[PDB]
């Protein structure tokens, strides 16, 4: 029911809903900004095949990023850089023991030819993949453009109005 | 006098000569897609008002990418992104001891907000970061499109045509 | 032509000819043990669907593990794993400025339900991939039940017969 | 009184009780593909004769792989390898400070010669050595290979199953 | 309000509200050692340009010292230091994942001629950081060299007033 | 009151009460081993001049071992062990953010000269220092080598009762 | 004979000639901006006592700032440091095996109450370190202050003479 | 032949002559103090019923010290220290990917009960390990206390003798 589109620009793709609560952050700032995307439970171990089916149509479909969130041996950015031409933009979703370490390693060290763009460990990762894709966007969107120039602005602005307290 | 360009898509920026060794894979890659292109050393700690006053007029000067390659305390990347909302990709550059663990830390993990689209330490994040350029560009260029589709299939053939030789 | 058969027990797979200086240590010991083998070279990343037509038909062809080598983000084991329920033993090949950290972390952590038989970064674990292998092999063999003995008999004299020089 | 057979096919091992959290999740898979198994408390460093005598016995009588956890200076895997021939299976329990690095690297890390099938660190290694046993027993056994399947399948229809919620 | 000052010697960056419990350990030292300081809220990347201006403007203010602490990606001390040559003492605060390797990382790796004094990870460094300070001011002023040879007097005193309670 | 001695065998050193949570563990065995001991906080950094005193005084006084804990930028095992050609027992205690790690670096890696025999990080170590200090002892009593034979059977035992239940 | 002085405003301190690979660098600086500097070998395990006599006598002496590199387990910069209220400012030197982040950890980790400035691994913090006493001197001396100013004028003219080379 | 005695009171274990190269300086130091000893190749993996037998003999052959080195997933030490109560000191030897992080974790990570002494990684430790030995033969030998004393005082004179050479 949630997160689907007739007309997604943003795909944004997880092995798990247990990812939810990192991924979540991308389909925020997705909301936030407008933009028409799609989220999905796509498992590169558990559903290999439909990954690879997913990275084959996206191109014509209309998609102009795909954020990719995976843990551990992270394998479904790279699987899914590697059967398209299509941005795919890497989160590391934080590991119970090795906190992300090495989710960062299985995504980011991609060898030359297939890129994956990857973003800080979790949510942080998760919100800067999505603002990130809107960058992308603004190369051929005023309206996008101005919402990520307003966007800095108000963060800009955000950051001014904090206050240290005295110490207690 | 070499790597310039009156309208470039692509900028690709380090801190140093030095770091030529790991760049120049980034702009052979600009080369063979025929992207316009510009290299230049702007360096964080040594040219900050030259590094913030290229971010600046990225966008006006019809920049879709800014490639940054740093090491150690590696804060080019970051920085860039910091003043511009021109996507920015940033390359680890190996450091002498810590051989690229520093340079990956203090590029990839960048707080939300201001996004740092990360590749892989060296060479192969080099070429990666302009490959990833490429496919920014041919979110609204079919002959971008075309030209990454024509290159996947040389790097299928080149792999196909690998020879595994007898044990000596 | 080098590391065919008609008949394979043991496939052995890496992304690159470069691999093989690794790789070669599986098959030297397949060769020693007269296992039937076939090494290929298979890219999880510029070979993708190769990849997944292998794994495929390995079952059927008769195959009883798959020792597949990779490095850096190492995704070909795992993805190995994802399409067959053929034993998949996988083998980290260091990486340039990682040393295999990256390859270690990419193989071994694969999440429950696709597993992946890890072993030491490098040679040292080519060579334990295949010997593994001929154990797996030796659950229904006596033959190889008994050439594992012998090799084990060979070791334990080889160690025995060592010598500590004078202080020079 | 719980997790004996007279007629094991694999063996779970472990140091102490309080590895249990663990690898009872090995021996759940066990259970739930109807492999005759039995569990066991044989610890490297406080049991040194026994773990050496239960090796040495593995072959004989049936046993067709030990799964093996520990956690810290991890030696268990692998001096039950150095001690038969039958396929080990190490799996790497985390340590309270070190989150089973050094877990991971003490049973990883073999030399050539006395191999380890090494899994992931954890309650995903340890299900993920069971399911790799299961694989192991397909070689010879149409029940065990149709089970293996029917799992894959089924973990496939889980992933298509799962939603993800509204943002709240 | 708080943490103001008309001539302040010592000034305390950070780059997030959020920082404050680490901070606050910086300003407690001030405090109990007299020090004028102010304490600001300065992003890297939300505020660059500000800064920036605050760095341009130390000297001229009579800053001796600007303690500034930061967490992941931390580019907050080192380009605080390539716009001022006011001494710049750089505080890593622990990040959520990789609990301040990151943070670290990204600032003691400065390259020649750019230097940040780093100090430990989180409230440890705060304190040190401010106690460094007080070292620097004390090297003109006899009343900061008695406060500080007080203070290590104090903290000796007080190691000597420690008990191990008996075993319970 | 607690944890002193006229004629101790075996001092236990700490930098502060609160490593005690760590320290008791050594105070423990001592105590079950019947061994003559004193446990003191000592500290590195703030009680620099009487480290060097104990260090000065611990062969004429007849101790056999020191066993000295510390965290972090982790001193006082090596500089008690530059002061003294008494045996030094080095126990490295968790640090908050690296988890011992950095305690662990700078107590093993002495360089030659000057030697740290160094436990595990932690209560595991803080235990297996006192009991390394009870193998010393028994190198000439044969009260000591008769009480740790018995503490190994014992430990043995213990193993073998060990009880892992029914799957819930 | 070389590097003394009779009223140095900086020392510089390392545990062997060994460290002088590193520790010139530091010299260097010194030497370029005219700073009265005493260069000494002083080994914190093999000259424990002159260590504590350096550290002792340094604010009488009129120093203003210790340099002190040491490798692995790197105690020199804080035994120092426990010892003076005269700033300390430590370079990690890298060891052969674990490349200096030992070395780090050793100096940079210090608790509250007694500070190391910490600067990066190797020649760039010795350089770097060097460059932060002229920050300390030119707190109270124009004539430093004119120093960096005209030092950074110089960096950033050589930066911007930087020359990329054609592809080959 | 070479390393032999009928009468020693250390051992110097190695799983394989590769090992001298590091073990040597172990051997370098019981000769200078003139410490009767043996050292042999004994593997952990290759000959793991000779390293029980060695361990079993060593208290009633008059050993006081065990050294032993191992590198990688090294098992050596831990197992001889499950089979004997003589003090077990563990060398970790680097090994070519990981540098010793692997032999360090595999060494001093021992649970409670069975302590092993850890030193360096490589020379460092090997060398260190030794003099160890020799404290511990000092506790009730005048001769051995007195010839660390004479060790300790030659090497405060080395130390002082080294010269800082000129700038070149």
């Amino acid at each position: 029911t949630a997160h689907t589109h007739s007309a997604p620009l943003v795909g944004v793709l997880m092995g798990s809903s247990s990812d939810w609560d990192v991924m979540k952050h991308a389909v925020a700032i997705l909301q936030e900004f407008g933009v028409p995307y799609e989220a999905k439970v796509v498992s590169a171990h558990r559903m290999p095949d439909e990954m690879f089916d997913y990275a084959e149509k996206a191109r014509e479909r209309g998609l102009r990023a795909i954020i990719a969130g995976a843990g551990g041996a992270a394998h479904l950015p790279g699987m899914l850089a590697a059967k398209t031409t299509v941005p795919v933009l890497g989160v590391p979703v934080a590991s119970k023991y090795l906190k992300g370490v090495d989710s960062l390693h299985s995504i980011v060290q991609m060898p030359k030819g297939v890129p994956v763009a990857t973003f800080a460990i979790g949510e942080a990762g998760a919100a800067n993949a999505a603002l990130f894709a809107v960058s992308i966007l603004s190369g051929n969107s005023v309206d996008y453009a101005n919402r990520l120039a307003a966007f800095r602005v108000r963060q800009n602005e955000a950051a001014h109005a904090m206050v240290l307290p005295p110490l207690e």
